[PDB]
DNA sequence: TGAAAAGAGAATTGG
DNA sequence: CCAATTCTCTTTTCA
């Protein structure tokens, strides 16, 4: 049985090696708040798709409405501002 | 003033 | 049965 990353996984990822920054960055890194570009976050979304495998293609849409979930578990919270999220405090250093 | 952004239930699916 | 994936519909926001 084979594992695959998690988008938060996938997300943080991108963010701490700074591949992708013309798709994501950080807003406030201390503060673990990030936000996707308004024009290029297909780019990211399809490689989302790509690394998972899935049938279709990989929209933001899609992407955006997997992110919510993680409400439930506090992974990710959306954030009062455009394309704007922010990673729980125990996934980021000191 | 429509695309964009946000939100959501629900059946589905790889592993 | 987890962790999304996919599809659909709705409304507010914004550039
Ligand atoms: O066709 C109507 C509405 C449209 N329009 C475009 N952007 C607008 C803003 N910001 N306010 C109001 N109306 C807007 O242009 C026509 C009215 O001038
Ligand atoms: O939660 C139930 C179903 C779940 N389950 C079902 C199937 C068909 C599968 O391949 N994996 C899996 O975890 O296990 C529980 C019953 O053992």
């Amino acid at each position: 049985a084979r594992k695959k990353l998690r988008l938060y996984q996938f997300l943080l990822g991108l963010l701490l090696r700074g591949d992708m920054r013309e798709c994501v960055w950080w807003v406030e890194p201390g503060a673990g708040v990030f936000q996707f570009s308004s024009k290029h976050k297909e780019l990211l979304a399809r490689r989302w798709g790509q690394q998972k495998g899935n049938r279709k293609r990989m929209t933001y849409q899609k992407l955006a409405r997997a992110l919510r979930n993680y409400a439930k578990t506090g992974e990710i919270r959306k954030v009062k501002r455009k394309l704007t999220y922010q990673f729980d405090s125990a996934l980021l250093p000191a």
